[PDB]
């Protein structure tokens, strides 16, 4: 697929798709076609998300991942007897219509004895080219607040890893898994949020699209109390592995704190791989990393593997 790493993921998935039947087979073929260089995946990913969530919860007990069809049901889950730690994927909602509009995000949640803390990871941008994502995030914050969640215990972390919103379900799913794998670091962020604080926010918020808008307008444009920061400042390099942009990867590795500049593949591998090397390994053709499309192939394979053994 012009990319040997991607082609290997294509070849690994193909026989499962051949033996599969029904909607999941079609989903697999579409994903294969996409990785090969061949309609709207936000809707397709979302349709099959429950199956992948169900599988991943089994592969990694404690992941506690849920797909909610609206953030309304996230709020309901905060008012129930479930686990103290869980993750949620949900689409954004248009305030004027109640219509859900994809543009998914991942929320990592902690319940506390006896005022939850909530980290929302935004794989694209908080504000949006037509300020639509900002309005959708404000709706979530507004509803959280009205339900009794202090927004000072809520953070929206903007990573800008996604170049478009077409793959946001896959970024959100990947992000849920990474949040679980890095639960200790998330635990620490939640502890801060219990005290109404987010580390690095005093500098990091200004680096986000939200921060730019706040500085430009001198207006409060996000509901007061909620925190925001740029992904690289507060999250591990894990969250940038599927970043589309080669140049982003380059600049992230240039950061003085070196936090984005280490190994990104597991140690079991003979040769180490950093963020730029990974991006180039998944480069396809105007050039971008199709790594996230590889992640989708991996997830479908995991689902079909359960169905076929
Ligand atoms: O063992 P897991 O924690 O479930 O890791 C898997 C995978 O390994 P397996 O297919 O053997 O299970 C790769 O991880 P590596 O050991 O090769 O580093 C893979 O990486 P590639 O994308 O390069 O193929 C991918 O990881 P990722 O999302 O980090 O890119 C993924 O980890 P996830 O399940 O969290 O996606």
């Amino acid at each position: 697929t012009q990319s040997m790493r991607l082609q290997q993921k294509i070849n690994d998935l193909k026989p499962y798709v051949r033996h599969a039947r029904g909607p999941i087979k079609a989903y697999g073929q579409a994903a294969l076609d996409r990785a090969s260089g061949a309609v709207s995946f936000a809707e397709l990913d979302a349709t099959h998300l429950d199956a992948m969530v169900y599988i991943e919860n089994q592969r990694n007990p404690g992941l506690n991942l849920k797909h909610f069809r609206d953030h309304y049901y996230l709020i309901q889950a905060l008012q129930s007897d479930g686990p103290s730690a869980f993750r949620a994927i949900f689409p954004q909602t248009c305030p004027e219509t109640g219509q859900t509009l994809k543009h998914h995000v991942m929320a990592d949640v902690r319940l506390h004895q006896g005022a939850p803390t909530i980290i929302i990871t935004e794989p694209a941008v908080i504000v949006g080219a037509r300020y639509q994502q900002l309005q959708r995030h404000n709706l979530t914050l507004e509803d959280l607040s009205e339900s009794g969640v202090p927004l000072s215990q809520v953070a929206i972390i903007e990573t800008q890893a996604a170049a478009t919103s077409d793959d946001c379900v896959m970024y959100s799913l990947n992000y849920a898994i990474k949040a679980h794998k890095n639960a200790a670091q998330f635990d620490d962020i939640h502890h801060g949020l219990q005290h109404g604080t987010l580390s690095t926010e005093s500098e990091s918020r200004a680096r986000t699209t939200l921060g730019a808008l706040e500085a430009s307008s001198s207006y409060s444009v996000m509901h007061e109390g909620a925190h925001a920061a740029f992904g690289a400042d507060v999250l591990p390099v894990d969250f940038y592995k599927h970043g589309a942009s080669l140049t982003q990867a380059y600049y992230l590795m240039k950061r003085p704190d070196g936090r984005m500049a280490g190994r990104v593949n597991s140690e079991g591998h003979s040769e180490a791989e950093n963020l730029v090397q990974r991006n180039q390994a998944f480069r396809v053709k105007t050039q971008f990393s199709a790594s996230i499309d590889g992640f989708r192939l991996q997830e479908i394979k995991r689902v079909l593997a359960a169905a076929q053994r």
